[PDB]
């Protein structure tokens, strides 16, 4: 009504465009959804933040920035400087691309569409999950990578699903067309045939991107992945984080460049529905997981196979999950490749300025069916009636560039004729060039002293008392530090100290050690104390970090990276798997709170850890620490599901162990870090046995011994025990050994021997046969276990042991809990009665 | 100019005031008299600012300007930016009684069971009066039930002080003396049911608490499923006549678990979906600013633990746990918002954890600053009590007497319990015999029923335009119903349609389940010209005379989730035991995304909690050369999980046997999950078809012989080699036998993998007296499929029949299959050549 009233209505209007203008922006190239102050005041001047501008001018700047082909979501960001940064770059006149840059974009759209159309012609009946209707993804990714090269970064690491995967591999990464054509030909040379393999749209590649108009180059990698959509997200993060740590960039680096950029592509239905997306975004700013911001690209073809977005998500945008970490979101029209390239460059600039994630929602469509053989009009007839009227983005942009006067019709035709002639000469060459069953990858990696000097044990012990000046140790943490120095010099080394002796000795030898998991710094069972907290100030101290410096003051090259993970299994296990792939020379350990929670990461275990080598030739040396054992804490605090990992095992893909002594655990970890084999290690670790006074080791077991896959009772190897008196053999693994040994001693049963299987997979066949041959008077052999009959090692051992060793194990019987639906009973009293029945049966 | 600066200030408070609000009980981190323009009324700046400070910068942080619906922003704004009437002395006293019960229950167990883990709510006592206000507000709206799901934090306190679980039952559990059945679970995993009666109102409401494992947040989709089934039974909500959503999910969370677990996002993503919505969940985050020894800085990459809830535009209220009046008020506002917009609401209760993570843990080892502050802090109960003695509401004597009365009541129940005669502790027993199958059960239907389901596919609405490639499916189904040669996809719909016709509620969902991943189902058909939907099976919900059967066909395309979708269907089946609930995986290879649900609820829920579920998992399975993720439903994993007859596991080879399996499952009266390994290419195998007689005069066959012996000129006595198999490999083996005229070889199919059909298998094998060798033949690698369990169990349960049983399979493999279809083809031929070698 007044001057103060009008100037106030304008400020609300400005805010309305900045907050909700994205809901009006012309972002959908299909235009499916139909429902998507006075006139004298437009020429009046108003106060804007400090200059005076006309309302018409304020309105035109706002409609240009927020209501054209780019929908900007940023007012949810809590940091005001990030809101100002976006506002300043979005609310200004944008410099038009040069004719050369426009021609370059069209060349990318040409190769994108001509690649898809060549495959439709040659291999009409072969699934390729085409990028048709989304070809702008190619110039957009090219702009992301080019912008990264402009900032002088070292590498872009890509992870993506099926949508236009082959197109990306050929036109962004640089994977030869001959290789991609040999895969459709179904004829692979012995190197491409090796292992069991995977489908062509799961494969990765590496290359060097060279700037078209710049002088920089950048490494471009694409990681392998399963069909399981979004499963590769935390794997990419881990991979990038390991590479950043090697380059001394990022979080654990001297420079704050985060010079390895994660570029993560997603489908619209997969991005909204999969939980691992939220779990992975939740890591984006964590000290132990951040990679300085990921560039996310959502290929939003407004469809997920036959499912409409209305049935796929409960939110406006498929990208709304990214608001949880305050990521800016750019919804961009896939038919405007210049707006797509510009947004991609802005996204990289934002990542570089704030070391935070950025989401690009590319609104497009899927020209053909879900796969190339599918008819989408059965379920989406309206959408496909609209798509059938739509001229592709390539034709649209070509007609735009001719009208502008940039290129001629002849120049456009010739450019496509050249590219079509090139694909045909490559296809002919491969076509011009016997299928056998897949072979096991076991022999692919074959290959050891793990003992350390007394001085090394003493150094790791002393490190626990080499406290900074003034440091106030918690009075209940102080005895751990003092008892460890004593253990290092006097023996009776417990499990938790043996672990740190192995990690510390590896650090001292120059190895990078990464250890993480839930409450892993202290230890779930208050046993580790890898990090100690000053009682008065809260300052942290990591005793093992002192081992990264030689006594002369020089660095060993080693480092101790220990973290408390977020409350995740899927993303945390994915990340550590990725980290180990990213740095094969690192010692990477992930610890479950209890092994019962690793089933939250079942997709990682099944799709990456146990099978990644056979499927993609991708090697990982990740260690999974799974606290395991029947102690009466209930069905979710008892089992690490040994039977599942043993079932998954084949082709020597993993090592699976359940060590019974601290020294054997020490040697197992050192063998794993020093063997030069990149294969995952699954370890079933103790809980109560951490504080079992019988479960301790002598210094000579660390300094003069090695890993023992099979263990005999000390009375026959280092004592006065007679192996010829033994009539009954009890074969076992884990903590049940001490309970059986205590019963044998109590009853003086010289007729019974207890043999421990420390390495569950691969089965130590020769070692087991050699050990059993030392007991010639054995009349009966029993596999004894705590676990229910359908769980533990019995389901695999009961079947494999009589087969691999018939002369030793024909007639092998089982002593265990009954078969159970849950891993144990809920009552500790019921556990106690069942545990005593096992001991009574074994000695009956 | 000034009026414009005032509007920016109003917006600043509404948008960012929550970042200044005094929400943390630990505290760890001139123009004012002028009138301004703000219906359109003129208000002084002092009053504008007072309203803004009271609403957004005191003990309540309000996050709502992210909500895209303007009407929802106006609704919150109007209720938050007004003077709030102070609670009556009676209401304040009622809140104190709740704080009294909460802290005295925790202090009583500390005194009596010093050495037992109870995950105390000390420092978060306000959770109890807050939950009481949520439930009371639901009763005020005249709703029917509140269904609760929560983790460990103050679980026993909630059971005793909100749900109504007897103290005697809770004490008897700490005493380790139980009057228990199945293998059971820990006390803070248990559920209860009861009736809440309003203190100052005339209404009552049912209050239920669901069971759950240690796996944090895994119960979230299960609660939604449970609520959805109850809402469908009451004809309320999405599939109901009235839009009341009269059953309320009340979901409690811990701050670290809410930020870190993916299933939270997956479950919020369901909140407005047609097939999953429950009309809005009330979320309560017990934000004690700690997760065991982990600081929030290591737990999340966002300001608030609740930021994940902004993806569905849920309003978020950050409330100071030391202000129980503000907590009760926010809880009531939450219920009012849920009722008005049928959307989720998140209450972030900022509190602390008085003791260690568990009662035996020392938290100062890792959080000495936090525990130095907590040891200076007077509890919420003492604070509130002192504020009341200060306001003049109550005397010191009245406060003491109330605590003495409650403490005396606890001591009397504890002693009565202690006085009970102890029982001898025995090992847990198998729950197998708890649910007995009716020996003989009729699943056959009349030919008229098949014909009705066939005719329903052509009973199209007037003017409906069928897609030309969908039309032959509809016509071929009417022909199959009258003439036979019924394929797998039609037998599925014959089973579901016959159940609907008999009055059963059928819920079928999964990824692209309406059409079918393999374009086979067409449960829903789409008008080619308009896009209008038509569900032929829905016509079976009406009898020929026009009356309802009571049955219903609920078929949906799920979101792209496994964990939340499997969790939801598990919950749905628990919520309505009389419903037929089927969840379909796109390929069985993706069910490992829901491994926590399979391991913690489906396979073990009966033995742990006595919780029964009849959920059906449909897992497309088979070696066809599509790669390691499009081949196996991990049969070996489900067989390994099986014990105590907890589940039925089948791999049917004929459409009729699948039909009878589904009907037996829906009509047996047993509430046990069914795992079905279903076909892909075999859906279109012309040999894999059934006669009408198999649906009308037969029953489910756990073991199947070759038709040449049961219905042909085959001679069983000529058989010297027996091949034992399951699934689609049967047709390839049968085709090879026919090609080579091998009368010396017989192929026996095991249709029901678990429980093993011991008697039928023994009776079948006895019909082949000249057998000299038996082989288990399978497509799956040696360490996979049925061999790992059958190779061990078959020679044990049937030694006279299976001693010397050998295996024919793919080699043991790390991946479920090779990546090349050419390599699959060569391996498949080697199996067939070995079996007939
Ligand atoms: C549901 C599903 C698909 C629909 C994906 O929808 P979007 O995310 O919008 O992607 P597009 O529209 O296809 O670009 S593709 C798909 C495939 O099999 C990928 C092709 C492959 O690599 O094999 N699956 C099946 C599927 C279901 N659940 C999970 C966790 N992962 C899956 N891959
Ligand atoms: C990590 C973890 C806990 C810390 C939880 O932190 P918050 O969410 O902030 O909860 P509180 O502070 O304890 O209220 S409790 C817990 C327990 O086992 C509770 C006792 C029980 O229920 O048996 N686990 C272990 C855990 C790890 N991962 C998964 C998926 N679930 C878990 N339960
Ligand atoms: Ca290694
Ligand atoms: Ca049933
Ligand atoms: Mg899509
Ligand atoms: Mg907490």
């Amino acid at each position: 009504d007044s001057i103060e009233d009008k100037n106030a209505r304008v400020i609300e209007l400005i805010a309305a465009y900045r907050n909700r203008g994205h809901l009006m922006a012309d972002i959908d190239p299909l235009r499916l959804d139909n429902t998507r102050l006075t006139l004298w005041d437009l020429d009046r001047e108003f106060k804007v933040d400090v200059q005076r501008k006309k309302l018409r001018d304020i309105l035109s700047v706002l409609r240009d920035a927020y209501c054209r082909h780019v929908g900007v979501e940023y007012t949810h960001i809590l940091e005001p400087e990030q809101q100002r940064w976006i506002q300043e770059r979005v609310e200004t006149k944008h410099d038009k691309p040069t004719v050369a840059e426009q021609k370059y974009i069209l060349s990318k759209l040409n190769a994108a569409e001509a690649f898809e159309t060549f495959l439709q012609t040659k291999y009409v009946g072969q699934k390729r999950f085409s990028l048709e209707g989304a070809e702008t993804v190619i110039p957009m990714m090219d702009a992301v990578i080019d912008q990264c090269a402009e900032h002088g970064l070292d590498e872009v690491v890509i992870a993506m699903p099926h949508r236009g995967r082959l197109n990306v591999l050929a036109n962004i990464v640089g994977k030869p067309y001959s290789q991609i054509f040999s895969e459709f030909e179904g004829n692979l040379n012995p190197s491409q045939a090796h292992g069991s393999g995977d489908v062509k749209y799961h494969l990765g590649a590496t290359g060097t991107y060279i700037q078209m108009f710049g002088d920089n180059d950048i490494e471009v990698s694409l990681t392998a992945n399963p069909s399981h959509l979004e499963a590769v997200d935390p794997v990419l993060e881990g991979l990038v984080r390991a590479k950043q740590d090697l380059l001394d960039t990022g979080e654990e680096g001297s420079d704050n460049r985060f010079s390895v950029v994660p570029l993560m592509l997603h489908g619209d239905a997969a991005f909204a529905g999969q939980g691992v997306v939220a779990e992975t975004l939740n890591l984006a700013l964590l000290r132990g997981y951040r990679t300085g911001g990921t560039i996310h690209i959502v290929v939003n073809n407004q469809i997920g196979f036959t499912t409409a977005p209305t049935d796929s998500r409960s939110s406006e945008y498929c990208t709304d999950v990214a608001k949880m970490i305050g990521a800016p979101i750019f919804h961009v029209n896939g038919d405007d490749p210049e707006a797509c390239a510009w947004v991609a460059r802005l996204a990289v600039d934002f990542r570089q300025a704030f070391k935070k994630d950025v989401v690009i929602d590319m609104l497009c469509y899927r020209r053909r069916g879900h796969n190339e053989g599918d008819d989408p009009s059965m379920t989406q007839p309206y959408m496909y009636d609209v798509i059938d009227t739509k001229r592709g983005s390539r034709k649209a942009y070509t007609e735009a560039l001719i009208g502008r006067g940039d290129i001629s019709m002849k120049e456009a035709e010739d450019a496509l004729r050249d590219y079509q002639g090139q694909l045909e000469r490559v296809f002919n060459e491969v076509r011009e060039l016997e299928i056998e069953p897949s072979e096991s990858v076991e022999a692919d990696q074959q290959i050891l002293a793990t003992a350390v000097d007394k001085a090394m044990l003493q150094r790791i012990g002393d490190a626990h008392l080499a406290l900074p000046e003034g440091f106030t140790v918690h009075p209940r943490v102080r005895p751990v530090l003092e008892k460890r120095r004593e253990m290092a010099y006097e023996g009776r080394i417990d499990w938790a100290f043996a672990e740190l002796l192995a990690l510390g000795s590896l650090i001292a030898e120059g190895k990078l050690v990464r250890l993480s998991g839930q409450d892993t710094q202290r230890g779930t069972f208050t046993q580790r104390h890898a990090v100690i907290v000053d009682r008065k100030t809260g300052e942290e101290f990591t005793p093992l970090q002192l081992l990264a410096t030689n006594p002369d003051g020089t660095p060993t090259g080693g480092k101790f990276l220990v973290y408390n993970s977020a409350l995740s299994e899927f993303a945390a296990v994915g990340f550590e798997y990725g980290y180990s792939v990213g740095n094969p020379d690192a010692m990477v350990l992930w610890e479950a709170q209890f092994g019962d929670f690793v089933n939250g990461a079942q997709s990682i275990i099944d799709e990456f850890i146990s099978s990644g080598e056979a499927k993609w030739g991708q090697l990982s040396d990740v260690v999974l620490l799974l606290p395991h054992g029947h102690e009466g804490q209930g069905p979710d605090h008892t089992s690490g599901r040994i039977e599942r990992f043993l079932q998954l095992w084949a082709e020597g893909s993993m090592t699976i162990a359940m060590p019974s002594t601290p020294a054997n655990y020490f040697h197992l970890l050192r063998r794993h870090g020093k063997d030069g084999i990149q294969r995952p290690l699954i370890v079933f670790t103790p809980k109560s046995m951490l504080r079992n006074k019988a479960a301790v080791s002598d210094i000579r077991d660390f300094t003069e011994s090695k890993f023992r896959s099979v263990l005999e009772e000390p009375m026959y190897t280092d004592g006065e025990g007679d192996r010829n008196k033994v009539t009954r053999l009890l074969l076992t693994s884990g903590k049940i050994y001490y309970e059986l040994a205590a019963r044998k001693a109590k009853e003086n049963r010289e007729d019974v021997a207890i043999v421990r299987i420390e390495q569950l997979a691969p089965l130590p066949r020769r070692r087991l046969a050699e050990t059993l041959d030392r007991y010639p008077n054995v009349k009966e052999k029993f596999w004894v276990q705590e676990e229910p009959a359908n769980q533990g090692a019995w389901p695999s051992f009961g079947l494999t042991l009589p087969e691999i060793l018939p002369d030793h194990f024909t007639g092998l019987k089982r002593i265990s809990r009954r078969a159970m639906s849950a891993p144990s009973s809920g009552s500790s009293k019921v556990h106690a009665v069942e545990q005593q029945e096992i001991l009574d049966t074994a000695f009956g």
